DNA sequence: ATTA
DNA sequence: ATTT
């Protein structure tokens, strides 16, 4: 009855070609799946909405994209799910990369560098040590790369059994 | 060695080409004027920097152009100024409006109806309500109007004497 | 409406 | 390059 997989990805630049393809799918495996499309703002970090999926979902899929870095409301609420995670080791985190290389994930340069390049002159100077320490931790579980050659459709299949997989056999 | 002007304006619409028409006017009558060029937003106010010019400067001079409302920097800025005056009324103000009708600033309607009608989803409700009550006052005083055919250089020297007449005669 |  |  409650939320078992948690989804997040950016904006505008993967909310109608990939990430779609994926939540449709997923609902023909019978698993309820919680994303959301208001933008909040309406604060800091709103109560119980995000923060009541959060502490309620099993398998957190964040979805990395090639300009994941520029939202402030993404990062620092990826900050909560791995920090979240090393409270609690029982669940998972399953990333899945997206045209951006797997090394611009682990330094924040290449792509990210113009965002932090910014992000510096607004927010605290400790806080910004807190997104990069727990943004980097992502950037070494596992994860399927997709290039631009990989068809995005199998992939979509295959990474849906790997989810599905953890909730039949338990 | 004191300010004794202090401007204020919205930023891309009035800043190139009629305030700096203005401003060096006035550095050619030997009176020292204080413009800010930082964009701050680095916290909420800044404290011995526009904070401090309020209460050094003496003749407040607010112009008010066609999106001032807009800027969600210039209002809470602009609610700082109608408070200070009523403390220690030794000080005024010389609003000098631009396109927009003086009847559509006391009662919000028209070209700031579109900009009241999403700030209700971000900020508190009753912030709201200090500045459409703050906003209102200041849109009751004397003011030069300077339509779209007001030679705007030969305003900008009748606006000059009246700001010069008023520290000679003490 | 959107920018966001 | 802003800017939420
Ligand atoms: N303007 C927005 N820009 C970028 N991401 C957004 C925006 N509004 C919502 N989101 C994202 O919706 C997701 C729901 O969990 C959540 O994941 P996110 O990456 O923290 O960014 C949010
Ligand atoms: N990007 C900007 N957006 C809106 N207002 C600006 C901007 N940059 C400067 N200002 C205004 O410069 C003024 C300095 O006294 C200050 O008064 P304001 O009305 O708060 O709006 C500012």
């Amino acid at each position: 009855v409650e939320y078992d997989v948690f989804l997040s990805f950016r904006g505008p630049d993967t909310r109608k070609q990939f990430t779609d393809f994926l939540y449709h799918f997923l609902c023909y495996y019978k698993i309820h799946t919680f994303r959301d499309d208001d933008e909040l703002r309406k604060g800091k970090e709103i109560g119980p909405n995000l923060l009541r999926a959060i502490d309620q979902s099993k398998i957190y899929v964040p979805i990395i994209s090639s300009g994941y870095a520029d939202s402030k409301w993404c990062l620092m609420e990826l900050a909560e799910i791995v920090r979240r995670q090393e409270e609690d080791p029982r669940r998972i985190i399953l990333p899945i990369f997206y045209m951006v290389d797997p090394s611009d994930v682990r330094h924040q340069t290449g792509c990210y560098k113009k965002a932090f390049r910014k992000h510096a002159n607004k927010f605290d100077g400790q806080t910004i040590q807190n997104w990069k320490d727990a943004l980097k931790k992502v950037g070494d579980l596992k994860g399927w790369h997709i290039g631009k050659d990989d068809e995005q459709g199998a992939i979509a299949d295959k990474v849906s059994a790997d989810i599905w997989s953890h909730i039949s056999k338990e």
